[PDB]
């Protein structure tokens, strides 16, 4: 569920209850660790994913601008602890895992 809309336009109050606790985007995992400053800045670089969160670097967050020694270690730590649910558990290739 993509749950959004194109460009602005509110219609009636929107009103909404606050977040449920659980991550579902980047932007919900950077806010949950004190740091929606790069919400944008990361989704702009094409850190859209879940996926690439977990994965991160500290040459990745240079090259989207981040530089604060402070904030790219928080970021790089955060997304290590970032334990992602499991799947089907048996796909995977040749080679098992």
């Amino acid at each position: 569920g993509s749950s959004g809309s194109s460009g602005g336009g509110l219609t009636e109050i929107c009103r909404k209850p606050v977040s449920p606790g659980c991550i579902s985007s980047v932007s919900d995992w950077l806010i949950s660790i004190g740091l929606p400053m790069y919400a944008g800045t990361l989704s702009t670089a094409g850190f859209s994913t879940l996926s690439q969160v977990p994965s991160l670097s500290h040459t990745c967050l240079q090259e989207a601008g981040i530089t604060e020694e402070r904030h790219i270690r928080k970021l790089l730590s955060a997304a290590r602890l970032f334990k992602l649910p499991p799947g089907p558990e048996a796909m995977s290739g040749p080679s098992s895992g």
